[PDB]
């Protein structure tokens, strides 16, 4: 039996529609144009011999409004003329004289671990992919980024709306990515510069498995359901020892529970279990834990809730 | 160490343009506006009593240009008159009076079984998701299609030439989902009939294992390379007994070859020990073997080539 779980993006096309090419000096990118603004990375600013350490300060009182040149390629062409420009943390904001006549409502939020966001992967300005990546607790995602991708948008949407929360940055060691929020904050510990960093460990998101194993309930898959219980308290101390983020019920996890009739100490059990193995068992064609999917996930693709 | 790879869609902005809600009497769902024509499965003809056997023909035959009501809903609206109505095998082409001035370059074409192609999930002609899957050999898509996701499309691309290459249509018992070609024909052996039916079994896609054990490899993970080598034809002969799709060589197979040094042989005699057990080993996180990534994914989003 298939799940009936895929990784859905959003749609892309009202994004697509603001994605264009920032050059300065030797360095290309994208940005993301709305209204008069286009945000891009500020390393688009740094030389190559000041990749490791720029002074980014310096850099930005270096720039002039002709050091930046946008374009957009796709849909109706333009070449935008910078008429101001400006830092916030990481990214630049430059002012240009265009209007994007394609902006849709939007609004900028921040990304917290464990939830899902679209990501439209863009190359010179033009948009190649799109997939889906879930915040993972140490302020990464496992991404698809190669050279060339930064200022890659990420973004969720309710109703129309669509939130803005990621700006492609960075490649760590482990292969996995980071970027930053439209305030201009890094997510985690990380900095925009070309260097070695520590990267902090990373966790199973348990609310996420404990949406995946109501999906196999769902499903008809429910052979680790015991009467046994842990409390979330219970949990919560275990998780602390076994690499578990701790355990906040959402009403998302809520209505899943009440779908099912299984409450959620029941899977915290479970998980417990689980974890010390699965004992040659599969659940939805797993033979480990799975946390890429949300409850959110989980209501709308197969209980047909948003 | 994240593989790099994550399920890839192609940007859906330009197929978004082009999809709109049929209605039909009692039944509603999607269509594809492409120039002057509307696409939609011929099942919309079907009143709900005649749903496990229609007779096609004659629901054809009874329709009017007024039986179809057109309207497109997000981007730039439109209600669009049916003048004139036609049956290709199980779609409908509808001609309408105003042709779609986002149009893109399209072709048409049929996926064939390990291939990828981008779904763009509609309800009620308004795109909600996006996704990628690989056809299965048994002619199933392992989906996320919820009532009124019929009509919703899927395609490839060249370049900016769209190929659309199915229509949905169903969902199969075990909760796969197949559609048409825009020829007109199903997938496999299925009918457009709300009638249980003989499902084919599944097998794994061997070229797209092949290409996901050189990923491994481009990541460092090469612990079941071994001198060993299985022949192309000694492995389709224990291919048949086992379960798998006969192995054919592509140039993008030959790249992944000639790029790490191992031998698609090597492969080959890998994945029959592999199939008799992991023992315990990982590859790029996982304990199975994984066939959902062609050797076009890895070349593109761990190679960089197109
Ligand atoms: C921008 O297009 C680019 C995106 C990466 C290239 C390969 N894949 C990517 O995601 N970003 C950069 O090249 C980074 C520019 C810096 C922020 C000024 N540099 C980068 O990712 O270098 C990686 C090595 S340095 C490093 C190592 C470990 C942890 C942190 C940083
Ligand atoms: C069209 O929107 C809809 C899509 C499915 C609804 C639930 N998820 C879907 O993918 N398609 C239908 O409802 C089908 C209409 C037929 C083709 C006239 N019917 C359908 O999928 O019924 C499934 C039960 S009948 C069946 C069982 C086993 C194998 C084949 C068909």
């Amino acid at each position: 039996h298939h799940s009936g779980l895929v990784k859905m993006s959003h749609p892309s096309g009202d994004v697509e529609a603001c994605m264009v090419q920032v050059t300065c000096g030797s360095m290309t990118l994208n940005g993301l144009w709305l209204d008069n603004t286009v945000w891009c990375p500020r390393h688009v600013m740094c030389p190559a011999d000041q990749l490791s350490d720029p002074n980014y300060d310096a850099l930005l009182i270096s720039m002039t409004n002709h050091s930046f040149s946008v374009q957009k390629h796709i849909g109706a062409p333009a070449n935008l003329r910078v008429v101001g420009h400006a830092m916030q943390g990481t990214l630049l904001k430059l002012t240009v004289d265009v209007a994007n006549p394609s902006t849709p409502a939007y609004t900028f939020t921040t990304v917290k671990p464990g939830a899902a966001f679209s990501v439209l992967a863009c190359y010179n300005g033009r948009p190649t992919g799109t997939f889906t990546v879930v915040m993972r607790p140490n302020y990464t995602i496992k991404g698809s980024f190669l050279c060339g991708s930064c200022g890659s948008v990420g973004y969720t949407k309710e109703g129309s709306v669509i939130n803005f929360c990621y700006m492609h940055q960075m490649e760590l060691a482990n292969g996995t990515h980071t970027g930053s929020a439209f305030d201009g904050t890094m997510y985690g510990a990380f900095m925009d510069k070309q260097v070695h960093q520590v990267q902090l460990t990373d966790k199973y998101c348990s609310v996420n498995v404990v949406a995946w194993l109501y999906a196999a309930i769902l499903n008809g898959c429910a052979w680790f359901v015991k009467p046994n219980r842990t409390s979330v308290v219970s949990f919560n101390e275990w998780a602390l020892a076994n690499q578990f983020t701790e355990f906040v019920g959402t009403q998302s996890v809520d209505m899943l529970a009440v779908k099912t009739g299984v409450a959620i100490e029941q899977l915290l059990y479970a998980i417990q279990q689980l974890y010390t193995g699965f004992q040659g068992k599969q659940i939805l064609g797993s033979t480990m834990l799975e946390d890429e999917f949300t409850p959110e996930d989980v209501n709308m693709q197969i209980m047909g809730v948003v």
